C-alpha cells in the first residue's frame, strides 16, 4: 500500500508510486526521474496515465517498453493543466530529465514536491519567485551538517587535471569510468574531451544515453571499444579483479588502468579537502573515488528552504526510524527560528 507522503492531497495524483499495483484513486501517476527506487513497478504491461519530462518520457519507452498511449510528456517552466488541476515542471538539477513539481489546488494552497534535487540559488529566479508555497515535499538526503562535499565544478576539475596529467605520462594508460544509473555523465564526457576521445560503452548504456537529449551527443560516445580509450564499465567491476579482467580483453594495447568511481558523501570527506584526494593502487591499476554529489549538501538544502519559507515540511527520504525523524525535525524548526517565518 501507498505511503502518505506520495499522495498529493486534493487531488487524483500520486508522485513516484508504480510499486503498490493500483492506487485507489489516483486518476494520474507522476514520475520525478528514471531512477530505479522511483520508477519501481512501471513496465509494459502499464495502463495508467504517466505524467513525467520529455527525458523521462524517452526511457520508459525505450528501456521500459511502456506504450505511447499512456506516456505523458510536459514541457519545463509552463503552466500546464492536468486533469483539472494546473502543475508546472521545474529543473531539479539532479540527472538528465529530474523536475521538481508544482502543483496549484483548487482549494489555494500551492504544494511543491522536489523529487531529487541538488538545491542551487538559481532556483530563487525559477517560477518559484513568483508566489508562496504551503507544502514542501522534500528530497532529505543530505539533512545533517556532517554533510559536506565540493560543488561538481571543482570535482569535474579535479577529474580531467588528473587523467590529462597520467596520460599525458603515459600515452599507453586507459582510462576507465564506473557507472550504474543515468547521472553523472560530465564524469566521464569531461575526461574524453580533455583527451581527445570518444567514450566506449555497451550496447545497452549506449542506448540509454541516446535517450537523453544530450547536443552533439553523437559525437561523443561509440560502441567501437577499440578506437577509445575512455571506457565505460558498470560500477561493480571497478575493482582490481574486474579492471585486471578487463585489461586483458584489450590485446596488449595498453599496460596502465587509471579508473574513476564517482561515489555520493563518504567519511573521508570529514578529513580531506578535493585537492589532496589520493587512489587506491595495486601495480598497473589506480582507482580514485570522487564525491560527485547530485543530491543537495546540508548547507545548499538549508539555503533553499530558508530562502522558500514553507508552511510545513514532509522529508521524503530518511523517513524510516526515529531518530532520523526526529533528528530532521530539529534542523527544519532550526532553521524556521534562525530566518524568521
Ligand atoms: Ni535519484
Amino acid at each position: 500500500t501507498c505511503p502518505f507522503y506520495k499522495k498529493i492531497p486534493g487531488t487524483g495524483f500520486t508522485v513516484d508510486a508504480f510499486q503498490y499495483g493500483v492506487v485507489e484513486g489516483c486518476t494520474a501517476y507522476f514520475l520525478t526521474h528514471f531512477h530505479s527506487d522511483h520508477y519501481a513497478g512501471l513496465s509494459k504491461h502499464f495502463t495508467f496515465p504517466v505524467y513525467c519530462s520529455e527525458i523521462t518520457g524517452n526511457l520508459l519507452k525505450n528501456k521500459l517498453h511502456v506504450q505511447e498511449q499512456y506516456i505523458h510528456p510536459l514541457p519545463l517552466d509552463t503552466e500546464c493543466i492536468v486533469n483539472g488541476v494546473k502543475v508546472v515542471l521545474l529543473d531539479a538539477n539532479h540527472c538528465p530529465g529530474a523536475v521538481m513539481i508544482l502543483f496549484y489546488l483548487p482549494n489555494g494552497t500551492v504544494i511543491l514536491h522536489t523529487g531529487d534535487f541538488r538545491a542551487d540559488p538559481s532556483m530563487e529566479r525559477s517560477l518559484l519567485a513568483d508566489q508562496k508555497v504551503h507544502m514542501l515535499y522534500l528530497d532529505t538526503t543530505y539533512c545533517s551538517p556532517e554533510y559536506t562535499f565540493p560543488s561538481q565544478q571543482e570535482v569535474i576539475r579535479f577529474a580531467i587535471n588528473t587523467a590529462f596529467e597520467a596520460v599525458t605520462l603515459n600515452p599507453h594508460a586507459l582510462v576507465v569510468c564506473g557507472t550504474y544509473s543515468i547521472g553523472k555523465e560530465k564524469v566521464f564526457l569531461a575526461i574524453a574531451d580533455v583527451l581527445g576521445s570518444k567514450v566506449g560503452m555497451s550496447q545497452e548504456k549506449y542506448k540509454t544515453l541516446q535517450c537523453l537529449n544530450i547536443p552533439e551527443i553523437n559525437s561523443l560516445i561509440t560502441t567501437d571499444m577499440c578506437s577509445s580509450l575512455v571506457h565505460l564499465l558498470p560500477m561493480m567491476q571497478i575493482n582490481f579483479k574486474g579492471l585486471q579482467s578487463h585489461l586483458k580483453k584489450c590485446g596488449g594495447k595498453y599496460n596502465q588502468i587509471l579508473a574513476f568511481r564517482p561515489t555520493g558523501w563518504t567519511h573521508s570527506n570529514k578529513f580531506t579537502r578535493i585537492a589532496d584526494v589520493i587512489p587506491q593502487t595495486k601495480g598497473n591499476i589506480s582507482i580514485y573515488g570522487i564525491p560527485y554529489s547530485e543530491h543537495s549538501s546540508y548547507l545548499e538544502m538549508k539555503r533553499f528552504v530558508q530562502w522558500l519559507k514553507p508552511q510545513k515540511i514532509i522529508p521524503t527520504v530518511n523517513v524510516g526510524t526515529w531518530k532520523s525523524r526526529s533528528t530532521m525535525e530539529k534542523y527544519f524548526r532550526e532553521w524556521k527560528l534562525e530566518a524568521g517565518y
